[PDB]
């Protein structure tokens, strides 16, 4: 009896066992179906299709994602998912141990029950537990007071937390980053006149996503600097073979955090929405939140990402402090790196609500 | 010559002509601005909107209160509504009758000195004067004795008041329910999984909040009441005309006026704020008050606001003594209706303060 | 077998040996109590919180103070910070040598024997004793004749002594200073425009108390001497680092000390309260007193306090006299240093009362 542990953040999800440093099976989710005419009657390959069964075959797929914003969707397709990494990908039965459920802070209740109901009653698992994406990110590094800042595929939150006291009244969440920031890049190819889009393609994007995008880093001359003097263009190849050239954009996709009047949807923006989560905070807590905001993200690896809030909080915020942007390079798998943690430890031990607790009053005592 | 006296009490400001039963222009305080490309680059409608010209198109706008708490928080944007309040709207020339402009108790001075500022040197102004949000909900019951209780959106107070003689080491203000009650239910539809958080949206909001709230009158079972028999969920319909349902709430975000760890600023509450603003009023002077307070809040019509406040203060409060909450429904305009009626009436015609009174030494006499 | 001695005074609780020229412990009193939900499901931080522990740890905790007046409102949170004071800070059995516990003169009588009675049966003392808050002045400063004058937090009095005869029937006590300075002074800083209310952050306004405020020292000019020529603004920096701007009420908050009709509720005042205590005290007895008061107060360092006594008592009082405010440096631990002085002397040592003496008929021989 060993916890394993999973988070849905979409994306790459993720799955390990409790006390490790790095989930067995990550991959990311998503549902495929063949939309064409199956010929070769027999041939060889499932119905439909999970994960990377159907993130090798792509453009013949059509591609789903269950999660949606840390809220689910479709639950039919989605269970697969979980039936699929269980036993599939890492093998492991039913009915073993706990298994710790990382979920997204601000989002309806409505999303977990059913889930812990089909973590029940579908395939029973010896009991359960969901925590919240921004707490496990503390547990991973270590820290106790100190502000997440997440963004992944999911969400984008940032609950700062002050020894082991969450501060709820504070929770910022915009709805961004991850999915909406590839999909604003698609948009933004066929400026360079690449006409990307199908589902199955997407992920094509994601991938030039992935290797160059950095941050502004004050874009002002950013866009002259790339105008007048153009040696930032990269080029890209894509699995045809057919060349790309890029660098206006580059930087311009993930400078969409910190405007988002680029991506037309107006909310805050992610540097300015932790210095407003700061400031519905106390006024004595405040001092050291500037020192240990931690972000991780899951998106922001991005080369400039702290250099960009280290710039732009110090614009806001109380000249006199020292604000710090700490950036471990070993997140993105934080958010899970955490429930090995605290799921392995214990005083956590009794906090799994047992089989027993569904059986009291229903799904309900999650809240 | 016939004052025309209005309130700055965001939400809808409020606007009419001395000797009236009611403000001739009712609209509420907000600058809107466009937000995306103008593209027909004629059209036909200006460059920033305020109140209803704003009011009526919003998604595409972006909203701005000018008053924040009582307290005003940019002027250039403000000024333009008083610039439209007399011109546009209500039709009055600058320069006719004085104006009673009232205002918060406890908010800061330099509040009120550029008000009256610009209420001279921008547009000239035959003399002026600013009155307390409290004091008119008597002149306007006609009530001498009293304690009022006024939330608005603008912030929450409290003046004992006896016999024209004000407490004010009593005055209790706490700065809540208004604008912060709805920002506390666009917090908590989530619950429900209703994301509407943007600027242009919150007003649909607010409307919800018009609709249907009530007050608890003793949650406990309440929340049972809710959870357990559900006949009380009312659905709304929003200006797409997409379905709502909503219910386990509609008593929760008032709920938050008696107990703000909801809402998560903790302070008081506005059932024992009252009280405790008793305690510190003399021995004698306090049996009157509990008969008398008046609660003009302009918030407060919620079906049910004052069964909880008869319920809240017996728990607390001398037994032996009646206290009596009287609920005028013509109230939402009190604050304003004080002025109509202590400015057409005489006695108060040498406490204006002409331009002379700015022009002996500045507009520091308000003081 | 060596005595501690401490007092109750709120503020700063203060407790050392007998036998020394300063306490070792001096902590403030507060309970603090987490009023958020607990995340962290094992942190490593206590239940509840007292002094230093509460005090280091601010905005995320609620605030209690026991003492209110020198009359304790809540027994079991107060009888914490004695278990706390002896075990932890200085760290000292519960039964070794007797314990000198200051104590207001004219409070209720129901105050100290409960106190008596906590110190007895829950955790037993090797007798005990309960001195009062104004001889223990003389005690340290060695005077035998002299009147006292004490504000601290708790309460201010003056009990004039004459060779350790007291006078009783002049013993003036008004209920203020302290604690009601502060809450002054947040009510007048939103003079300014700084609204702070909220029991964690009084902290922060005291210590703008504590480094800036001295004494009006002829307030007229002095409002004045603020408007018209303002070099005397002091700007300070707060635990998040935002800046302050006062110097306004800098002398208007301990002014309210010689005009209570600023904090609204009148009694007299500090300057002729001492006056009108002399006045009923004997027409010989008297002469010395003017130049005797000694006026340990605990609250008042404030840089020209003396001023305006001097000033003050000779407007009132016999012009031939020679008035005579001696203000020690060394006081705000005078009331304990009475203590280490009076209890490590002999000829009182007989007058511990010991469990005896409870035992002979029980907590009630105080009197
Ligand atoms: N090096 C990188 N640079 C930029 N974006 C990245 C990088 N690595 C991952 N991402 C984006 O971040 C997402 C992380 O997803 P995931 O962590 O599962 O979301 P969540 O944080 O909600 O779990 C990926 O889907 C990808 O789009
Ligand atoms: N029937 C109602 N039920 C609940 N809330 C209401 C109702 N009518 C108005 N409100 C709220 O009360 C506010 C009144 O604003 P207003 O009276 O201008 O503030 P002030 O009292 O400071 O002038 C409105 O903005 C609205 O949010
Ligand atoms: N330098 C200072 N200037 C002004 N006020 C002060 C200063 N030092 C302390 N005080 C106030 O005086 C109080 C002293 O409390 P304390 O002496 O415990 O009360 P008591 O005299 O009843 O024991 C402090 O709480 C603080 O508010």
């Amino acid at each position: 009896t060993t916890a394993l542990v999973c988070d849905n953040g979409s994306g790459l999800v993720k799955a390990g066992f409790a006390g490790d440093d790095a989930p067995r099976a990550v991959f990311p989710s998503i549902v495929g179906r063949p939309r064409h005419q199956g010929v070769m009657v027999g041939m060889g390959q499932k119905d439909s299709y999970v994960g990377d069964e159907a993130q090798s075959k792509r453009g013949i797929l059509t591609l789903k994602y269950p999660i949606e914003h840390g809220i689910i969707t479709n639950w039919d397709d989605m269970e697969k998912i979980w039936h699929h990494t269980f036993y599939n990908e890492l093998r492991v039965a039913p009915e073993e141990h706990p298994t710790l459920l990382t979920e997204a802070p601000l989002n309806p209740k409505a999303n977990r029950e059913k889930m812990t109901q089909i973590m029940f009653e579908t395939f029973n698992v010896p009991a359960m537990y969901v925590a919240i994406q921004a707490v496990l990110s503390l547990y991973a590094s270590g820290r106790t007071t100190g502000i997440v800042l997440d963004s992944g595929d999911g969400v984008t939150h940032n609950v700062p937390i002050y020894e082991g006291y969450a501060l709820p009244h504070a929770i910022m969440r915009l709805d961004l980053a991850g999915r909406d920031l590839t999909d604003y890049l698609m948009k933004i190819l066929t400026e360079r006149g690449y006409s990307f889009v199908t589902t199955a393609e997407r992920e094509i994007v994601r991938d030039i996503k992935e290797k160059l995008c950095y941050v502004a880093l004050d874009f002002e001359n950013e866009m002259a600097t790339a105008a007048s003097s153009s040696s930032l263009e990269k080029s890209y190849e894509l699995p045809d073979g057919q060349v790309i050239t890029i660098g206006n954009e580059r930087f311009r996709c993930p400078e969409t955090l910190f405007q988002p009047s680029f991506i037309g949807m107006e909310s805050a923006g992610i540097h300015e929405t932790t210095y407003n989560s700061i400031m519905k905070c106390d006024i004595d807590i405040r001092k050291d939140l500037y020192a240990n905001n931690v972000m991780s993200g899951g998106t922001t690896m991005y080369p400039g990402i702290a250099d960009r809030m280290q710039k732009e909080i110090t614009a806001l915020a109380p000249s006199t402090m020292k604000i710090k942007i700490i950036a471990p390079p070993e997140r993105k798998y934080s958010v899970w790196i955490g429930g090995s943690i605290l799921a392995s430890l214990s005083t956590f031990q009794q906090m799994w609500i047992t089989k027993q607790e569904y059986d009291e009053a229903g799904p309900s005592i999650v809240h």
